[PDB]
């Protein structure tokens, strides 16, 4: 029975509003509502993975895995293997998978963050799973984000604590955060960011609702906006928008959206907004599309609709060669011509580069680089003709040519990283001098950038 080269992943995020599911939360899996909706000619074939993202969750986590696993089994008629399941406060993450998957599914991680301090520590923060996939590393993260209209920023600080305190996948990738830890890294959750019009517009924002016309809503709603000017979420990718504002609603219709200031809302207004969002970010030249993206019409107990994201993601088999792994490949290398880092620091160190990749036996460490002033004010390191020839513990090109280097430009004299980013080894040739280019990344912010050339062999 061959491995897959190809796997399709469901997404969930639903905040539940502190109330008990309805009977029957099948659209919901079945990506049926509004937006981008999976054909109905698929209804009957499981997705290999589902994940489930929730908030204000009331539930024990016995009582959500039965609905969860009974609602897919009336589906598909499989019964799902529980991958992880991990709570923090009403911060839920449910990772299920086909039972043929479950030989395939390791290195099992679970964490999660706290964010805010004192008044702001409490309920607000991030839940997370990772695995291997095969050959591939997945990894998920459920986040529930300060709310509130005008705490946009607070949102910003919330995704920058979650994502550097976040350990899941490879503790071994020390100076990687989970933004390059994984191939695959998908990000949702309430985000809980707002349509930022004035208060005085609700009722013209509701008419604009009936009319399905979400072009002057969503060039307002605060994480574009926020991700075009670069200040969150660098580097991920969303597909495009083609649904209702899943919040605020009454309960128990779908007909009303609840936005004027009660007591219950400490006097704040919710003009209606999507707060409810799938991202995600995969390594350069992996497979991975959006099959769905959208919210569901028919689940009315909470003030959120859920929200529903299917993907087609590549996966990678567990390679075994008469050499690698446990020795390297003399037949493989990687080589790194005429490469500079180009860093927005003031600091003046020497610094050095790590290599890291799981076709290496293990990291590599430069040598010091040499520093030059850029033009317009900035830091280049030069690392020529220096940098070690790395050695891959396979050489055969159908396992070389889907791998990834991840390096970090690290200081001489703190160790600490100052960028983080990631070439793909899926070239157009083979011993042949290519420009490489990523940019660099430190707490997700954008540090610089890292370019040259390389020249990768294969036994082939
Ligand atoms: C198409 C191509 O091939 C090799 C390099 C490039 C390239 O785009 N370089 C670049 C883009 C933007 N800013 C600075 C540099
Ligand atoms: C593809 C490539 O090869 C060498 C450099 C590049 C490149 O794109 N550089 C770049 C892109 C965006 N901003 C700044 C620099």
């Amino acid at each position: 029975q061959p491995e897959p080269d190809m796997i399709t992943i469901f997404i969930g995020t639903w905040n539940m509003g502190n109330a008990p599911p309805p009977k029957k939360i099948t659209s919901w899996f079945l990506s049926k509502g509004q937006g981008k909706t999976r054909d109905d000619s698929a209804d009957y074939i499981p997705h290999d993975i589902y994940v489930i993202g929730t908030q204000e969750d009331p539930l024990s986590e016995k009582e959500w895995l039965e609905i969860l696993k009974h609602s897919l089994q009336e589906i598909t008629s499989v019964t799902f293997k529980t991958v992880a399941i991990h709570t923090l406060w009403n911060i839920r993450i449910v990772v299920l998978a086909k039972p043929e998957h479950e030989n395939r599914i390791s290195h099992i991680c679970t964490d999660n963050v706290k964010t805010g301090i004192a008044n702001t520590l409490g309920n607000k923060g991030a839940v997370g799973v990772s695995f291997m996939f095969n050959g591939t590393s997945l990894g998920f993260v459920n986040s529930h984000l300060t709310s509130g209209s005008e705490k946009k920023l607070r949102r910003n600080q919330n995704y920058m604590n979650i994502l550097r305190f976040l350990a899941l996948g490879d503790k071994k990738l020390s100076p990687f955060n989970i933004t390059h830890r994984f191939t695959h890294l998908f990000w949702f959750g309430d985000l809980n960011y707002r349509v930022d019009l004035p208060t005085w517009e609700a009722e013209t924002i509701i008419q604009k609702i009936k009319q399905q016309q979400y072009a002057d809503l969503l060039s307002h709603d605060q994480l574009l906006t926020e991700r075009r000017e670069q200040k969150v979420f660098l580097h991920f990718e969303e597909e495009e928008i083609t649904f209702a504002p899943t919040y605020r609603f009454e309960r128990l219709t779908r007909d009303k959206y609840a936005y004027t200031k009660q007591k219950a809302t400490g006097m704040k207004y919710n003009l209606p907004s999507w707060c409810d969002r799938v991202l995600w970010k995969s390594y350069p030249l992996v497979h991975v599309v959006c099959q769905s993206y959208g919210s569901t019409s028919d689940i009315m107990t909470s003030d959120h609709s859920p929200v529903f994201a299917t993907f087609e993601a590549g996966v990678t088999s567990q390679f075994v060669s008469k050499n690698g792994p446990g020795t390297v490949d003399s037949q493989g290398q990687i080589e790194f011509l005429r490469c500079y880092a180009t860093l927005k620091t003031k600091s003046q160190t020497k610094f050095y580069l790590e290599f890291h990749s799981s076709c290496l036996e293990s990291f590599v460490k430069s040598q010091e680089g040499e520093n030059e002033e850029g033009s317009e004010g900035e830091l280049v390191v030069k690392f020529g003709e220096t940098l070690p020839k790395l050695k891959p513990i396979i050489s055969d090109p159908e396992y070389l040519l889907d791998q990834h280097i991840l390096i970090s430009i690290k200081s001489s004299d703190s160790d600490e990283s100052y960028g983080e980013g990631c070439i793909a080894l899926r070239l157009e040739a083979t011993e042949t001098q290519l420009p490489i280019y990523t940019p660099l990344t430190h707490h997700g912010e954008l540090t610089g950038h890292f370019q040259g050339e390389i020249k990768l062999q294969t036994s082939q």
